[PDB]
Formats: structure tokens, sequence, C-alpha cells
């Protein structure tokens, strides 16, 4: 692990871009001519990278699908362009909504039919096996009416789905996420969006993780206006919208997928069993080829310019950090990163890595990846643990502490989206399990399950939010404690849409107790807003008992107050503070409006004494309710 070497490697490629192209940002602006573009003459000017090819042709409804009627000029380094001149009669000479293909002929004498890699838009027609390219020309654009959001000084992700966004059993729309969608995430306190599945993909099964057409805008939600205009919504609620990005592997589809497009097995991938990811059935990129570098590059760009996201999660980092490091694809990660700040510093990258790859989220100049954050993905295997193999009296608060504080820039979150899914458990499932289903109604008994489920669902989201990374991220319907699971149609369900969908209404139903949880997640969001605990430094942890089961620590100038005990409350509890006054209560998970027993009275006033405890100069006494979580301000006397 050579952190010189790194950026050696890095100053030397981006240096050949500067000479070879006209630097990155021409070099990123691939899409601008590669493709298919109708010209201000009339005419249409096309162009491909297939250096495998022995001819390549354009096809479709505008010649009546004459497959050689329209042969590409042979170009160097195995590039390919065809210009068709204007029509005499001066009409269009591809028809916005018409299907098109690009022809391939092998040295063997096979003729293969193709999507463009650089497709804008694909739509599969009913029950078809395979997608179409449709080209796409519409009379009038969208264009975009508001500027992009101020950086937020701390993220609040809600991490979504469009199709799983509505209450019906089928995909829902870009609209439907803009008109219902928009305003409840608003509401609750986030100011950011991660929206995952939208670059394409043919199996809707596979959560957007198999890309088939990657400058395509998925066509199950909607038109590519539409996904502009979602964008730009969001923007004029200020709220600004990350795109998940998978540049870490291909589909295998050939016939409307990136696999095979020259006929050959080492096209945009490598040759071999090199070039296949046996686990996942996928093909895999070639970044050391110059080609591959100028299609994901123009990519990146491509989401930034077309559809104005303020930023990236890139998928499957560790994936691609490890077939011994792929240096290959570090130095297009480093690329990417570079990219992206330096034609916006204010923009967002994200790393989905797990393996923690040393100075990945810190800057390149210093040898690093170049990525803002990472995910802090030991956050959800802690809860999950304790929750699975140990009984409330046996957890180890200094354990939850050290897995909360152990830090480069993380995203923190209590669970994740793949722990939504079949098979699998929910936070909301592990604390309440089958009492899920017959105790959710406040016409039912408030049960011991239920209420221990309801306050450590309140408690393990906070202590997670206040303690356990620069940002926090949200997985779509969580916040409220969403029951059952997510699954999408698949052979494994004889292509059920029954649990694909999301039950939003389930928090505006009184007489349901998701409310509470919902309700905890607005004013804890709210509050972060106006304290940005998120953005302060790191926490001062004065207490981590594991007799008592009590943790408290001092972010942003506020005072945490956790009691895990479960059974045990404290009427004098001394807690240690590093400021001298009058302090107030401004959060408790013990209040009517969070599912609580309303035993704490706010306009108690909370005075700090002189007297050292717990490596504090100052202390105060405090009541503190078993599984009741408390944060207090320092006010003016």
């Amino acid at each position: 692990v050579d952190f010189q070497r790194r950026y050696k490697q890095f100053s030397q490629i981006l240096k050949n871009i500067g000479e070879n192209e006209g630097g990155i940002d021409k070099f990123s602006r691939g899409y601008e001519s590669f493709g298919v573009h109708r010209c201000a003459d009339g005419g249409l000017y096309c162009k491909e990278w297939a250096p495998g090819a022995e001819g390549v042709f354009l096809t479709g409804d505008f010649n009546g699908w004459n497959p050689f009627s329209y042969p590409y000029k042979k170009l160097d380094y195995g590039k390919w362009e065809l210009y068709i001149p204007p029509k005499q009669n001066k009409s269009v000479l591809v028809p916005h909504g018409s299907k098109l293909k690009v022809v391939i002929t092998s040295k063997s004498g096979e003729i293969l039919y193709r999507i463009s890699p650089w497709a804008k838009y694909v739509v599969r027609e009913g029950d078809n096996v395979n997608y179409d390219w449709i080209h796409w020309d519409p009379e009038h654009s969208y264009e975009f009416k508001h500027s992009r959001p101020k950086k937020p000084r701390s993220l609040r992700i809600y991490e979504s789905h469009v199709g799983i966004s509505s209450h019906e059993g089928k995909v829902a729309s870009y609209k439907h996420f803009t008109c219902n969608v928009l305003p409840r995430i608003k509401g609750l306190g986030y100011n950011c969006i991660q929206l995952m599945a939208i670059m394409e993909h043919a199996y809707y099964a596979s959560f957007g993780y198999q890309i088939t057409s990657f400058f395509a805008a998925s066509s199950r939600y909607g038109s590519p206006e539409e996904l502009q205009e979602l964008v730009d919504t969001a923007h004029s609620m200020g709220i600004i919208v990350l795109l998940d990005v998978v540049h870490s592997h291909a589909s295998k589809n050939s016939a409307d997928g990136l696999n095979m497009f020259d006929g050959t097995d080492s096209c945009y991938f490598h040759s071999g069993p090199r070039g296949t990811h046996d686990l996942w059935d996928s093909r895999l990129f070639a970044y050391s080829s110059w080609e591959v570098l100028r299609f994901l590059l123009s990519n990146i760009r491509w989401w930034l310019e077309e559809y104005r996201f303020d930023g990236f999660r890139f998928d499957g980092v560790t994936s691609m950090l490890y077939h011994q490091v792929d240096e290959d694809a570090l130095t297009y990660l480093m690329l990417a990163n570079h990219l992206v700040h330096t034609l916006c510093p204010d923009s967002i990258t994200i790393a989905e890595d797990v393996s923690g790859m040393p100075a990945l989220c810190s800057p390149i100049s210093q040898g690093g990846g170049g990525f803002d954050y990472r995910l802090a993905m030991a956050i959800p295997d802690k809860w999950i643990q304790l929750l699975k193999e140990f009984k409330d009296e046996d957890w180890n608060m200094g354990d939850i502490v050290y897995t909360l504080t152990n830090r480069e820039k993380c995203i923190a979150y209590a669970e994740s989206h793949d722990q939504a899914l079949v098979g699998d458990k929910s936070l909301a499932f592990w604390l309440m399990d089958a009492e899920m289903y017959t105790n959710m109604s406040v016409l039912t008994p408030f049960t011991p399950v239920i209420d221990r489920g309801i306050q450590l669902h309140k408690m393990i989201r906070l202590i997670t939010h206040g303690l356990g990374g620069e940002g926090y991220l949200n997985f779509m319907g969580n916040e409220f404690g969403h029951p059952e699971w997510l699954d999408f149609p698949r052979k494994g369900n004889n292509e059920s849409y029954h649990y694909a969908r999301r039950q939003f209404h389930l928090t505006d139903d009184d007489l349901l107790r998701y409310k509470f949880l919902n309700n905890f997640d607005r004013d804890m969001n709210r509050l972060e807003e106006r304290y940005g605990w998120l953005a302060a430094p790191q926490a001062y942890v004065s207490e981590k008992h594991e007799g008592n089961k009590i943790i408290a620590f001092e972010r942003a100038g506020l005072l945490f107050i956790f009691n895990f005990h479960p059974s045990k409350s404290y009427t004098d509890y001394r807690v240690g503070t590093a400021l001298p006054g009058k302090f107030k209560i401004v959060l408790d998970s013990d209040a009517a409006e969070y599912g609580g027993h309303q035993r704490l009275d706010h306009s108690t006033d909370f005075f700090s004494e002189a007297f050292e405890h717990n490596g504090r100069p100052y202390s105060l006494l405090v009541y503190i309710p078993s599984r009741v979580a408390l944060i207090l301000q320092n006010v003016d006397l």
C-alpha cells in the first residue's frame, strides 16, 4: 500500500487525458458524439466503439429494417462513424419514439443486433423477452427551473426506490414520487435523497444492480423528462439528490445489454474468466482500457449534466478493488471523484466499501481515493448481533459505544436495505416479531413486547443518529417501523408484486401505532437541523456503565442520556457535563407523541452544580426511566 505510487499513476493518466484529449472536461463529454444524434442540418450523425467488428450498420423502422443499407465508416482505434444526409423533403430521418438497432457483423459472418451502449431510452413492450431501443427526440426538452440548493452542512439521507414508493402492487412512476413522496420526505426533515435503481436494468428483481443500459434512465417509472422534473422539483424543496452508480459490473444480456457488443468477450470487458464475476454471474469492465475510461467518465458527466444529480454513491467498490488490489479500478474511481469535485466542489461522492481500504475517503492529493464518505456498515451488524444473540441484561454498553465511535467521514445508519428484503429481518421485526401483526392497533393491549419494541426502535435510531457518524441514512419505510417485508416479482414467487410496495398510509392511520415511530423520526431530524450534531466534533462519552446500562455523552453542546436497562429507573442519577447553568429537555422519547408513558415533566429546570463526576467539571441530577432517551440543551439563566 504505497500512497505515493497511487497518486503517481493517477497523476500520469490524468496528464495523458490532458495531452491526448482536451482535458477531463472534454474527455467526459463523449455522449455528445457517440451514439445517435440528429444534427441541426436535418442529418443524422452516429458513432460507436467496436474494435472487433467486421462491419457496423444502423437500422430500424426508419429504413424498413433494411440491415445493411447504412454502413458506418471505419475509423482508427476501433471506432466507427456514420452520417446520413438530410431528406430532400426536409422531414425527420428518425422519428421520435421509433425503434433502432446497431447491426454488427463478425469475422465469422454472423449478424448481431445490438442496442447502443450510449442509448438514452429503452423500453420493454408488453410481454416481450427483450428490450427495444427507442430513439428519444421529443418536441420540447425539459428546462430546469430551479437552482441547486446550498450545500448542506450535514447529510440526512432518505434512501429511496421509485417503483416501490406506493401502496399499490405495481411499478410506481416518477410522477408519483414527485407529487406524493417528495413532500413526505421533506416533512420528515430529510435534506438528501439517495435514489436507487435509476440506471436502466432489465431485471427488476435485481433491485438496480444488474445494469443493461448505462446511459438510460429506467423506463419503468416513465420518461426521461419525468425524471428531470423529479430532480428539479426536489431542488425547489431544498433537497439534494444523489444517484446510485453501478460501475462495478454489467448484466450478461447481449440483446439488450452491454455484453458481447462487438461480438467479442472483450470489448468493454476483460477477455476470459477474469472478465466474469462468478458469484454475480456478470461481466467485469476493463478499467485499463482508454475507451472504457471514456465510456464510464462520460457516464458520470452524463448524470451530472443531463439530469442534474448532486452526487453519487458508487456501489460495489469492494468488488472492484479485489479480483491483490485492482490498481486499474481504483485509478478510475480516483478519476471519477476528481471529475465530480472539479466540476462542482459542492458535489458529494459516497463509497460502498466493506473492506475499509485505507485512505479511500481522504483527499487524492494525500494519496487518497477522493471519496467524501463511506458507509458505516459495521453499525447494522452490531444491532443484529445484540438482538439475535444477547438478552437485554447482557448488552455491553462499551461495545455499543466502540462500534459507534470507531472512525474518514462515514454515513451512519441503523439498518440496511438488504435487511428489508424477504427472508431477512428488519429492526421492527427483530423487536416486535409476531406482535407486529396483533398489537400495532391502539385498540389492542399495549403489551410489554410492543412497548419494549417501540422504545428500543426510537433509542437505537437516536444513538446511531447522534453518535454513529458524520451523516445519517434511512431506508424508505423504516422511519416508522414498516411491517412485513420487501420482495420483487421473480421466478421464486411467480412474478408477484404483493410485497413490492410501501404502506405509507399506515402512518396516517390514527388507530395504529406506527405514527409514534414516524413522529419520533420527524422530530429527531428537525432537532439535528437546529443543533447540527452530525457536523460537530466527535462526542465526549462520559459514561458507559455496564451495571446500570447507561450511556451518556455530549455533542454540539447537547447532553445525550440513554437508559438501556430493561427494568431499572433512576430518580437522582448523576450525569457529568462540560458547562454550568440551566438545562432544559429538548427531546424525550417517553413523550406521549412518541408512544411513551409521559412520565417526565418538560418544564423542569435542570441546574448544573460545581461537582466533578466522570471526568467532567460539572454535573446535574436527572430522572431517567427504563428504555428512555433524553437530550438536554443548555439555555440562558
